């Protein structure tokens, strides 16, 4: 299913931070859940799979080193929530970084 790039969220029931934070429960995984919720992610109950309330973007198999906002921007750069909370400059920083990380090896 394609990512949502409209200014309207795909899952408006998860639009409030408090709604999202309730989805995790006891969270054993490597990335802090409050951080995941602030980046707009709620939990699916399927290991450490999160989905963005706005773009619907899904992310799984999180490493301890990884940042929710960075991961959000890498995989779901079209997201209007991300663009609202972080601004296009941040997004360009993140993408230049990830594209330069890729090239410093491949
Ligand atoms: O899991 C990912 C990408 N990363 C893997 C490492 N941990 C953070 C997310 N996705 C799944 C959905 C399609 C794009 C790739
Ligand atoms: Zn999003």
């Amino acid at each position: 299913n394609f990512p949502n790039s409209t200014n309207l969220p795909r899952n408006p029931s998860m639009a409030d931070y408090e709604a999202r934070i309730f989805t995790f429960g006891t969270w054993i995984y490597s990335v802090n859940k409050e951080q995941l919720a602030r980046a707009g992610f709620y939990a699916l109950g399927e290991g450490d799979k999160v989905k963005c309330f706005h773009c619907g973007g899904g992310l799984t198999d999180w490493k301890p080193s990884e940042d929710p906002w960075e991961q959000h921007a890498k995989w779901y750069p079209g997201c209007k929530y991300l663009l609202e909370q972080k601004g296009q400059e941040y997004i360009n920083n993140i993408h230049l970084t990830h594209s330069l990380e890729e090239c410093l090896v491949r």
